[PDB]
């Protein structure tokens, strides 16, 4: 099941999340990617910066070459690290991202975050550097057949406004990948992004992995929330596929992290169930403007 994308191509709209904090062992990462797409995920997300697209192409390589799927079946992103918003490093730290995971395209690059940092991971200062530059150097890549679409992340309605509204534009960015969970649904921006024909793709959409370094341990549990857990009940499934479920109905392309193999195939049964239109509003309920991610913080 894909959304159509604003330049004609077309993304699954459920994806598998990649990013494991730093002590899990990067051969993880290849043998979660080849359950994921065992269990019929097609969207892989991954990032420069996650530290995995070697072992993330190895999967995906894997599975082209015992036949189990073919590379146009795979929607691979990418994403551009904050210390390559100068428009000279943007081609570059792509085709480094394509040597790494030795795919000869990405379906998907995206600018990581508006942040802009000095060249050089999070070197300890910034650097302004106009966005709108740093997107007509996406915009080549696209030209290039590098990546097949260009879109960006942790935008917000200005921000994006900022390269629709650009002299000269080409092509507009596909999607904004986002923190997008029901206590913080970003209703408001998702309308906007909706009105543009710009895809709006949820991350910690399960609630984030909590990590120590982010997120308040006495912070609410997402998956343990009353509303969550009574339609998990009212529908025989879990909190996280009613989660999921949720984005699906009202437009959004999720992702979903998980490392392990049981919820990796029970993540997939999101196709298999609807929510009602008052399950969606009682969703809709628990919006409270709770932040997992706060990019001041990293
Ligand atoms: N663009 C950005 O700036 C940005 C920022 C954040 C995230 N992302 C992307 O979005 C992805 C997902 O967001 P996220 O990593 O915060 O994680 P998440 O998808 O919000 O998942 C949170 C946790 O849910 C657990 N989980 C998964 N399926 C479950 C199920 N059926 N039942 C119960 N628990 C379940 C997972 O633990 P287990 O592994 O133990 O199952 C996981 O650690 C990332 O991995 C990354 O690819 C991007
Ligand atoms: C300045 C800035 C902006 C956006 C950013 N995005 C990420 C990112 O993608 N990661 C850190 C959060 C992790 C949450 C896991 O639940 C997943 C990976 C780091 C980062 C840093």
């Amino acid at each position: 099941q894909c959304v159509k994308l604003n330049d004609g191509h077309f993304m699954p709209v459920l994806g598998f999340g990649t990013y494991a904090p730093p002590e899990v062992p990067r051969s993880k990462a290849l043998e979660v990617t080849k359950l994921a797409i065992e269990a019929g995920f097609r969207h892989i997300d991954s990032a420069h910066l996650y530290n995995n697209e070697e072992q993330v192409g190895l999967a995906i390589r894997s599975k082209i070459a015992d036949g189990s799927v073919k590379r146009e079946d795979i929607f691979y992103t990418s994403k551009l690290w904050s210390t390559f918003h100068r428009p000279e490093l943007v081609r570059p730290a792509l085709e480094n991202s394509l040597k790494k995971a030795q795919l000869d395209y990405v379906d998907l690059y995206l600018i990581h975050s508006p942040m802009s940092l000095k060249p050089g991971l999070s070197p300890t200062i910034f650097d302004i550097v106009d966005l709108c530059t740093t997107w007509e150097a996406m915009e080549k890549c696209k030209d290039a057949g590098l990546a097949k679409s260009i879109g960006v992340s942790n935008f917000n309605r200005r921000q994006l406004e900022m390269i629709l509204n650009k002299p000269g534009l080409k092509y507009k960015p596909v999607c904004n990948q986002v923190e997008c969970h029901p206590y913080f649904n970003r209703s408001k921006l998702l309308d906007f992004c909706k009105s543009k024909d710009i895809v709006l793709v949820a991350y910690s959409a399960l609630g984030s992995q909590r990590d120590k370094r982010w997120v308040d341990p006495n912070s609410p549990v997402l998956l343990e929330d009353p509303v969550l857990c009574a339609l998990a009940k009212k529908h025989k499934r879990t909190p996280a596929l009613i989660a999921l479920r949720y984005q699906l109905q009202r437009g959004v392309v999720v992702l979903a992290k998980s490392y392990n193999e049981q919820r990796i195939r029970q993540n997939v049964q999101v196709f298999e169930f609807q929510l009602t239109a008052e399950d969606m509003k009682a969703i809709d309920g628990l919006d409270r403007n709770l932040h997992y991610f706060n990019s001041d913080s990293f």
